[PDB]
């Protein structure tokens, strides 16, 4: 439950998001989203995990899977769920060991090279990557961070190559 949550939040941060969207007038909608190219990844892997959490937290919201062109989206319009993840992201620094690994696994599953020829994680939020970088060093995986897209300020986290097995070995 702690691992699942951290994992899902890694997926949401990697490629998805937490949104408060306008419905009508001053009413807003609290939407938790996770995008993944592969329909079955969401279908046979991510949905089950979210359903469990959803049910564990007593969110009456249902999961909806929308197919955009090329990619799929998993949505859950829930104020409680949105906030549940909001606080998790606030106290990320207090993440325990099992949560840190889970978080990192979702971050790489979100936008990482499934081929493992390239081991990178990208984010416009440097401060988050650095706390991730420290989590990796702590598990003995060598890694580097450096501004990738300067115009849009997107930093990249690279896992040293002489530590590829170490990474898959530690995050699994």
């Amino acid at each position: 439950v702690s691992g699942i949550s951290a994992y899902l939040l890694g997926l949401i941060i990697g490629d998805g998001g937490l949104y408060k969207l306008k419905y009508k007038g001053n009413r807003s909608e609290y939407r938790v989203v996770i995008t993944q190219k592969s329909e079955n990844l969401i279908k046979q892997h991510i949905a089950p995990l979210m359903q469990f959490l959803i049910d564990e937290l007593n969110v009456k919201s249902k999961i909806q899977i929308v197919k955009g062109d090329t990619r799929y989206e998993l949505r859950v319009s829930s104020k409680k769920l949105y906030y549940y993840f909001a606080n998790m992201l606030e106290r990320i620094r207090l993440f325990n060991m099992r949560e840190q690994i889970a978080f990192i696994k979702g971050l790489y599953v979100a936008e990482g090279d499934k081929t493992l020829k390239r081991l990178r994680i990208w984010n416009k939020n440097k401060a988050l990557l650095e706390i991730v970088s420290r989590w990796l060093n702590n598990l003995g995986v060598r890694n580097t961070i450096h501004l990738d897209d300067h115009r849009h300020g997107v930093y990249v986290l690279n896992i040293s190559l002489r530590d590829r097995i170490k990474f898959v070995h530690t995050i699994l």
